[PDB]
């Protein structure tokens, strides 16, 4: 089983942990950790298409799309495969995240390996604004923390 | 072909950039790049097995090693495939970092995408030092910044 982790840091007070974990190629990878310092509510949750952090989450680049689909949620057919939708903070400002998801990977094409994860600023809408920016960002706005994903132990 | 890259942070001055390029799926590594706020003189140089920053740069563990060697200089054949030797510091505190190292790889079994650089306070004595220390660590000493090595455009 490939295991992995992510440290998310940004400018402000957002930080967090994010483990992955796969079983098998093509199988379904579990997301789990805990994000604190968020405003409560949804934040959107992606993986970036860079492993870049040159000049802070900015260097990310968009959401990770090798197939060059237009943006949705996890559940969509059409998603970017970066797409894993929203985390949602408590009162507390603390997200405990707990996501499964099929279109990510730890390994080939689809591996999320030396990408960035990020938190956003706002809800994702899930492809669902009507708007160019839905279909591209999910109109979920700046990226508040970002982390390299790297092999764990 | 592949181009990755990795910014070096820690609880100190040490912040630098280091760039690898592959040209061809087992041939050389190019890595270049900066670091700046070191003491003038030879630093620690490796590729840590772990890609997790969850305690700073400790929990990036040893140096990979995943041909189970003990420390070596990069010209040793007894090296750890992590076993990047020292950059030179010049008076300015600044490292102007050239290497070009053939057992590391931005592909297959050598693959350092998704581990840890690590930069060190002191010299790599290249597993030459007559101890314990000298044949694991190189006695480079404390880990003053590290990344998560990432894919660059
Ligand atoms: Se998982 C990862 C992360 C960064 C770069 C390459 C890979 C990878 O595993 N790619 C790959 C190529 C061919 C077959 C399987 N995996
Ligand atoms: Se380059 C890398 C980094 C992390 C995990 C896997 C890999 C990788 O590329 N592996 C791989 C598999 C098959 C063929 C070539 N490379
Ligand atoms: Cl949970
Ligand atoms: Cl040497
Ligand atoms: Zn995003
Ligand atoms: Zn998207
Ligand atoms: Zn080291
Ligand atoms: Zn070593």
């Amino acid at each position: 089983a490939t295991k992995v982790v992510c440290v998310l840091k940004g400018d402000g007070p957002v930080q967090g942990i994010i483990n992955f974990e796969q079983k098998e190629s093509n199988g379904p990878v579990k997301v789990w950790g805990s994000i604190k310092g968020l405003t409560e509510g949804l934040h959107g949750f992606h993986v970036h298409e860079f492993g870049d952090n040159t000049a802070g989450c900015t260097s990310a680049g968009p959401h990770f799309n090798p197939l060059s689909r237009k943006h949705g949620g996890p559940k969509d057919e059409e998603r970017h495969v970066g797409d894993l939708g929203n985390v949602t903070a408590d009162k507390d400002g603390v997200a405990d995240v707990s996501i499964e998801d099929s279109v990510i990977s730890l390994s080939g094409d689809h591996c999320i390996i030396g990408r960035t994860l990020v938190v956003h600023e706002k809800a994702d809408d899930l492809g669902k604004g009507g708007n160019e920016e839905s279909t591209k960002t999910g109109n979920a706005g700046s990226r508040l923390a970002c982390g390299v994903i790297g092999i764990a132990q």
